[PDB]
């Protein structure tokens, strides 16, 4: 319920670090 | 002590990281 | 558990974030 | 088990985050 939304959020929350670390690299690499 | 304070905490928290993440995105392009 | 310990948890996350804000501007800057 | 768990999950955000902070501060 509010466990299974806390869930959605957690992974949301990992969807935008992986975002993060691929801006990163590019910036990086350029 | 309530799973929706940390739910809320949690939506706060990734939207804090898209900005981040769209900030970064405009520093890649300079 | 736990409860407080999940507090803490969020409580040093905002900090790092407000570091990484930090950094942010100085880049800017 | 499940607020173990999210303390958990939080704690490896939390190092997540300095590890990219790290990174940020190296820029440029």
């Amino acid at each position: 319920g509010e466990l299974a939304a806390i869930k959605q959020e957690l992974a949301a929350i990992k969807k935008e670090l992986a975002a993060i670390k691929w801006e990163l690299a590019a910036i990086k690499q350029g």
